[PDB]
């Protein structure tokens, strides 16, 4: 049986869209299912998402905005020399182009410099700032950098060179000493949308310096806003619909040349900006510097754009190869560590190119679902510089700050970070992170999760229904791309495609829906036999010879078969060791939790629960329901260890309880050792059941006891009619014995198939 890699959380929309609006707004079932799983139901929201009125807030409401506008205007008037300081991100290259063109249109002596990731690193560098002063630069406008360059800015500011900081990266407790700081998230000011990218901040500064901005600027903001992965809500959303509009209607010279090098000519949307255009502009600044990418974006002559688009695409080539090699070596090292049981993948080797290390780390976290540090051992500089990527259950900042004594310089956040340390401290640091992770392994679950937006049926996979979903685009952060679940799907056709037969081609269901699972062509032999499979994935339209067809890109795959096995008398024959980790053991309080697998009923196990063993008899059917209603398994093992039974002993009727109280009221104080047998006689009950009755009377505090001597509390609180917690426990215990221990497995299966 194929095992799911993730653990699937399907959103069950509590609210649904009116069947009137569904019709008033021509909402096909797929767009309707997506909207509802984002809970966007009211007419405003739906219109907001489908509408195109642009989102535009006075850029004058930005931090130090007017203060800045005039500082730039004056420099152009006094023939001052300008320098735009930028970054090698696609946001920084797109932001530089916008500002340089804006200043060129204002007739300014503008020049630009992008720091080298290796020779200079990110942000202001003393040498460059001094060099600019030496070149007569009087004003430096930074883009996607500066908010954390206090020292460098002050030095040059004291040299007489004003610095205007424009950034969107998290601000610190201290703001650098500079003429002006334009930041959407600045303490002293409040701007409607605070999730703008560097290009977005530049667009607003431009819209303020020049009233009407060239349309190229909108496309450039779109490229950077989708690459910096900023929130795709409010403003960012409109600029992308506009910038995606521009790239199709009036495609720029610079960008055209690029996609001609990739060989891409189909309609352009956010994924093109994500997977195709974005990653090419970064390649240059990850191997060589990105001035080329800026020069490509700045050029509108087909001849040079084409010559320059060649030099970029060459770098995209090499990044694929350099990443491919580093990963081959690192995937080999990671397999050993995880096989030895590491929980933090700290991989450190030599000749590892640093410009691609963050990339290599993302492939490692996706393949292993573990937080990873990827380091290059530079023995020519006795430093280990590298990158880190995280999982949600772990903050990369915290765990490094707790181990910061072994680290020389480390900066980043919860999901990612950059570090420089000593080659001799790596082996010491790995154990520390592993210790921190193996302690969190208790308080926290580390198994990968996937959020499922919609449960789609074969009757929704229509070309019309799938393109109408191209109406909710653009998709991205804060408006994530939908993930669909499809169950009870037959594996009609199965094939292994690719030179190395690594991709899997499949036909699904009775309607034979084409599906592809990349890098999983090794599962063909298992899916050859006709078998029903549940699937998670995205829906798109593949077009061949003018014929459009629905296609599903699978992300995860599970076998629909749910197996329930009777070991109700074969406990010692379980096919696994109690300490197997992959197996979850559902137990009840009477036993002490010895292993982490042992989780009590009702308690929320969050470890992947593909193989679940019901070791102890549930205290209640609903407690099992709770511990079952959270179950995603392929094989359930029902052992149900119990030491005694109550099925035949029975619960005394309520007429007998009063006939016990009768004896108690007659003497007030009684000793059960001498009076119990006579007591049990007139009650026509047994010794064990008398304890139960006295134990409910003591629970209801109707009586008190001391060394066998039972005493009456006279008038007690009228808590209930013998409806005590102890009385209830018995009711539930007899309930579980009748349905689970002393019933037929067939009907037990027909109940476990009722819950889940
Ligand atoms: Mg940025």
């Amino acid at each position: 049986m194929i095992k799911p890699k993730y653990k699937w959380k399907l959103t069950k929309p509590a609210e649904y869209i009116s069947d009137e609006l569904t019709s008033k707004l021509k909402l096909t079932p797929i767009v309707k299912k997506i909207l509802e799983s984002k809970s966007i139901i009211d007419e405003q929201a739906i219109e907001s998402i489908i509408s195109d009125t642009d989102i535009n807030h006075d850029a004058l409401q930005l931090s130090d905005m007017t203060k800045t506008i005039e500082r730039i205007k004056r420099a152009i008037a006094n023939d001052e020399k300008i320098l735009v300081y930028g970054d090698y991100d696609a946001d920084g290259v797109t932001a530089t182009t916008i500002l340089v063109i804006t200043l060129q249109l204002l007739g300014a002596q503008v020049g630009w410099h992008i720091p080298n990731r290796f020779t200079e690193g990110y942000g202001p560098n003393e040498l460059a700032f001094r060099n600019a002063h030496d070149e007569g630069i009087t004003l430096i406008i930074t883009v996607d950098n500066g908010i954390q360059g206090h020292n460098e800015i002050k030095m040059v500011q004291d040299l007489g060179v004003d610095v205007i900081v424009t950034d969107h990266h998290e601000i610190g407790s201290t703001l650098p000493e500079a003429y002006a700081i334009v930041h959407p998230m600045h303490p002293s000011f409040n701007y409607p949308f605070q999730q703008l990218c560097g290009a977005g901040v530049a667009y607003k500064l431009a819209q303020a310096l020049i009233e009407n901005v060239p349309d190229y600027f909108k496309a450039l903001v779109a490229i950077g806003t989708i690459a910096d992965l900023v929130s795709l809500t409010d403003e960012n959303r409109s600029l992308v619909k506009q910038g995606l509009k521009v790239l199709n209607d009036q495609c720029p010279t610079s960008v055209k040349a690029l996609l001609k090098e990739a060989g891409y000519n189909d309609n352009i949307d956010e994924e093109t900006i994500g997977f195709i255009i974005g990653p090419r502009l970064n390649a240059v600044g990850r191997l060589d510097d990105a001035s080329l990418a800026c020069e490509l974006l700045m050029t509108d002559v087909e001849e040079e754009a084409a010559f320059l688009a060649e030099q970029v695409e060459h770098f995209n080539r090499e990044r694929k190869d350099i990443v491919a090699t580093i990963t081959e070596e690192a995937m080999a090292m990671a397999e050993t560590k995880v096989k030895k049981g590491d929980l933090f993948l700290l991989l450190a080797k030599e000749n590892w190119h640093e410009g691609v290390l963050g990339i290599v780390a993302s492939k490692i976290v996706e393949t292993f679902a573990l937080p990873t540090l990827i380091l290059n051992i530079d023995r020519e500089q006795n430093h280990a510089k590298g990158s880190a990527r995280s999982i949600d259950q772990v903050s990369m900042f915290e765990i490094l700050s707790a181990h910061q004594e072994l680290i020389a310089k480390f900066g980043g956040h919860h999901m990612a970070a950059g570090m420089t340390m000593d080659i001799e401290n790596i082996e010491s640091l790995a154990e520390g992170l592993n210790k921190w992770m193996k302690e969190l392994s208790k308080t926290t679950s580390l198994d990968p999760v996937k959020q499922v937006d919609v449960l789609l049926t074969e009757n929704d996979i229509t070309i019309k229904n799938i393109r109408d979903m191209n109406r909710l685009r653009p998709f991205g952060t804060d408006f994530s791309r939908p993930i669909f679940e499809m169950d009870d799907l037959s594996v009609s056709s199965v094939k292994a495609i690719g030179q190395q037969k690594n991709h899997l081609k499949l036909t699904l269901g009775e309607s034979n829906i084409a599906a592809l699972f990349w890098q999983n062509g090794h599962l063909e032999p298992e899916l050859q036999d006709e078998q029903p499979i549940n699937i998670l994935g995205s829906v798109q339209i593949n077009e061949w010879n003018g014929n459009q067809s629905p296609q599903i890109i699978i992300q995860d795959i599970a076998m629909n078969e749910q197996q329930i096995l009777d070991y109700r008398s074969k406990r010692k024959s379980l096919p696994f060791t109690e300490n197997d980790e992959n197996i979850v053991v559902l137990i009840h309080p009477k036993s002490d939790k010895v292993n982490a697998n042992e989780y009590y009923y009702g308690e929320e196990i969050k470890q992947q629960t593909d193989k679940v063993v019901l070791r102890d008899l549930p205290t209640s059917m609903e407690d099992l329901s709770n511990s079952l209603q959270q179950l995603q398994f392929s094989q359930l093992y029902i052992v149900l260890q119990h030491n005694h039974s109550i099925y035949f002993d029975g619960i005394p009727n309520m007429d007998i309880f009063k006939k016990c109280y009768k004896a108690l009221i007659t003497k007030q104080e009684t000793n059960i050792q001498k009076e119990g047998m006579l007591l049990c006689q007139h009650l026509s009950v047994k010794p064990d059941t008398l304890k139960f009755m006295l134990k409910v009377f003591l629970d209801l505090k109707f009586v008190t006891q001391e060394d066998g001597l039972i005493r009456i509390n006279q008038q007690p609180d009228k808590r209930s009619i013998d409806s005590s917690k102890v009385y209830q426990l018995r009711q539930q215990r007899m309930d579980v014995e009748k349905q689970l221990l002393y019933q037929d497995f067939s009907e037990i299966k027909n109940w476990i198939k009722s819950q889940l």
